[PDB]
Order: C-alpha cells, then structure tokens, then sequence
C-alpha cells in the first residue's frame, strides 16, 4: 500500500458536501452575454475560445465541454470552486450554456499567455527559478486542499511574462486525494506520466504532480524539451530508465509487489543510473547550477513516496535567488 505524506487526511476531515462533487448542481448562466473572437486552443474534450464579456467588456476565455458524462463536469465545477482564490490557480468566472446547443462552458479569466515553445527558449536562470516557485505555490495550494491536478505540462501553464503572472490551467483530469484509493492511471499526459502510472500503479497522490513538474523543470534548465520522449507509453518507461537507470526501477517495483508488464522484459534492457550533469553542454550551462540538479535529483525519483513534496520543493536551495527577490528594491 501507499499513504501521501503530507495532506493526506485533508478531505475526510472536511465537511462530505466538499468532497462530494456528484451532488453539486452548478447555476448555468446565459453564454449569449459573451462575444466569441477567436479560437486558443483544444483538447480531447473542449475548446476555448477568447471572447469579450458584452456586459462589462472584460477580455475572458470561454471553455466549451463537448459531450462528457455530466458527473466530470461536476468533479472540475467543483474543485475548481474549491480552488478559487487560490495562488496561481486559474480563476473561474462562471459558468454557461449555449441557449440554442444547451451546451455547457466554463468562462475563466484570459491570461495574455506566451506560447511556452517560445517563451522557455528566452527565459534566464532567474526567470525559470521564478516561474518553478509560482507553479509549486499552485501545487502545494491545490495539495493542502486535498486535489491531485494530474496534468501539469507546460500547455497547462499560463504565463504572461510582462505581468510575471502564471495560473495552472485546465483541472479537467484533478481528483480528491483520499487515502487508500485506487485511481484511473490513464491521466497526464505521456512525457509528463509519472512511472507509477505507466507500471499501472494505482494507489498514488499529490507526488505524480511533483514527477511532471521535474519533467517540466528538466526541460527548461536543459532545453530538451520534452525531456523523455517517449514514442508510446511503454517507450515512455525505457525513456525515463535511460536516465534513472533500471536497478533503481526494479528496486521500486519490488517495493510495491507491483507487476511489470511483460511487452518491459525485452525493451527495458539494463540501464546505469546517470549524472544529471551529462545533460550540460554548451547552449545550457547558463541555466544549469549544482542547485538545480539536486532539486531534479530529488523530484525525478521512481518511488513517488521520496520524492520532494511541493513545500519541501519550495524549500530548496534553487530557489533562495526568488525568495530573496521576493522583497523589491
Ligand atoms: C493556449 O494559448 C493561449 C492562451 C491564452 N490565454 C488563456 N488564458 C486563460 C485560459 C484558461 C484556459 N485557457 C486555455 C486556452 C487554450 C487551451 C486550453 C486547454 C483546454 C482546451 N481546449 C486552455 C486559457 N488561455 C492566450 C493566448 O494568446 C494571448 C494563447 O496563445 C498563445
Ligand atoms: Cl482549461
Ligand atoms: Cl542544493
């Protein structure tokens, strides 16, 4: 069996009515009040629109849910109004309906975002600092509020680098943490899974967001990006393995009595556990100090019980350049 180690008895102790998302009714408003403009973006279950708010003329992003049972709809309404306030969490603004599709969308604050494939290439040593500390301050807020977000990616971070303000977007796969509960591991998305999902272990927490963010962290101070690239699910693993070596792997699964799929028996191979400084060269080392790659060492662990918790990660010697800065001159 597994336990989180931090905010594992968050939810039980809380009143059922916040947990319970199956029982919220959501007030569904008129979409009619907003003025589509232009498509942002998409996914396997919506598409988002920026759009003007007719009313007050507020710029806002509109988020149109294609055909879902209404149960997930609930489970995102829900947490994200259990979130709200939050740091960095994305705001919700309301919720709607098409009066002639009868289609239902969430309306959140806009973020004038730059697309992360050309924004991390212009970020500084300090800049990624920052940015890692702001997405750790959405972590650790949705953790302590007893929600596993489940698919941090860089797409799923909003940053607008003039206003240094980042918000953790799309909740749409987040659950309710409760201990001992077995979770659906088809969530993340592949380069940013944790080993726990692609060995099918279902028993995990808060820690799978902590294996995307060292993923998105490796990315930035290295620029591969993504960092393990894997062809498919089980390349996913061999991927990762390559770097964190096989033993290491093994010694995991054997912790757990979790049982390696067979199709690993002969693509695994054998594998040293390498130095994270093999990833250095000449186009990164601006970026790369020992601060760094410990905090990796740390994050990027099979054993999801070792890795650092979003606050112990905030704690890290990487980033007292931003706590520092935290007071202006
Ligand atoms: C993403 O690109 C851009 C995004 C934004 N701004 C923005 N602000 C807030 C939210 C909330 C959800 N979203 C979103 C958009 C697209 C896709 C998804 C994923 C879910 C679906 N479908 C969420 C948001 N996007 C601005 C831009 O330009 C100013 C962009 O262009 C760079
Ligand atoms: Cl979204
Ligand atoms: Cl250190």
């Amino acid at each position: 069996g597994s336990r989180a180690r931090v905010y594992a008895e968050v939810n039980s102790l809380r009143s059922r009515e916040y947990w319970d998302y199956e029982a919220h009714v959501p007030s569904w408003g008129n979409q009619d009040d907003y003025q589509l403009v232009r498509k942002l973006g998409r996914g396997k279950y919506s598409e988002v629109f920026e759009a003007i708010n007719i009313t007050n003329n507020e710029r806002v992003v509109v988020k149109i849910l294609k055909p879902v049972k209404k149960k997930k709809i609930k489970r995102e309404v829900k947490i994200l109004e259990n979130l709200r306030g939050g740091t960095n969490i994305i705001k919700l603004i309301d919720t709607v309906k098409d009066p002639v599709s009868k289609t239902p969308a969430l309306v959140f604050e806009y973020i004038n975002n730059t697309d992360f494939k050309q924004l991390y290439q212009i970020l500084t040593d300090f800049d990624i600092r920052f940015y890692m500390y702001e997405l750790l301050k959405a972590l650790d807020y949705c953790h302590s509020k007893g929600i596993m977000h489940r698919d941090v990616k860089p797409h799923n971070v909003m940053i607008d680098h003039q206003q240094k303000k980042l918000r953790l977007i799309d909740w749409g796969l987040a659950e309710f943490y409760h201990p001992a509960q077995e979770y659906n591991v088809r969530v993340a998305s592949r380069y940013f899974k944790g080993p726990e999902l692609l060995v099918d272990y279902q028993m995990y927490d808060y820690s799978l967001d902590m294996w995307s963010l060292g993923c998105m962290l490796a990315s930035m101070i290295f620029r591969r990006e993504p960092f393990f690239h894997g062809q498919d699910n089980y390349d996913q693993l061999v991927r990762i393995a390559k770097v964190l070596g096989t033993e290491e792997l093994y010694g995991y699964l054997k912790k757990y009595h979790i049982d390696l799929d067979p199709h690993f028996n002969d693509i695994l191979g054998q594998h040293s556990r390498k130095r994270w400084e093999n990833f250095i060269h000449s186009e990164n080392r601006h970026l790369v100090s020992p601060e760094a790659l410990d905090l990796l060492d740390k994050l990027l662990r099979y054993d999801h019980q070792q890795r650092l918790t979003a606050k112990e990660a905030m704690e890290h010697p990487y980033f007292y350049p931003v706590v520092k800065e935290q007071s202006q001159p």
